[PDB]
């Protein structure tokens, strides 16, 4: 709560509320376009940029050398 914690704050961002529009888009296709991405950030109400950002993450991590790294 304040002291004797390891580190459990600032965890992975975006609510389940918003990765649940993200990851449904995701499934459809791997790389959105301006039209999508424009609808997501009105239900997620994230930034055009930051779901870019998590899009690219979800693919670049089958991609890197690193499937199990985290």
């Amino acid at each position: 709560g304040s002291s004797g914690s390891s580190g459990r704050k600032k965890r992975i961002p975006y609510s389940k509320g918003q990765l649940r529009e993200l990851e449904r888009e995701y499934a459809a296709n791997k790389f959105i376009t301006k039209d999508k991405r424009r609808k997501i950030s009105a239900a997620t109400s994230l930034s055009e940029r930051q779901i870019t950002i998590w899009f690219q993450n979800r693919r670049v991590k089958e991609k890197k050398s690193g499937p199990s790294s985290g």
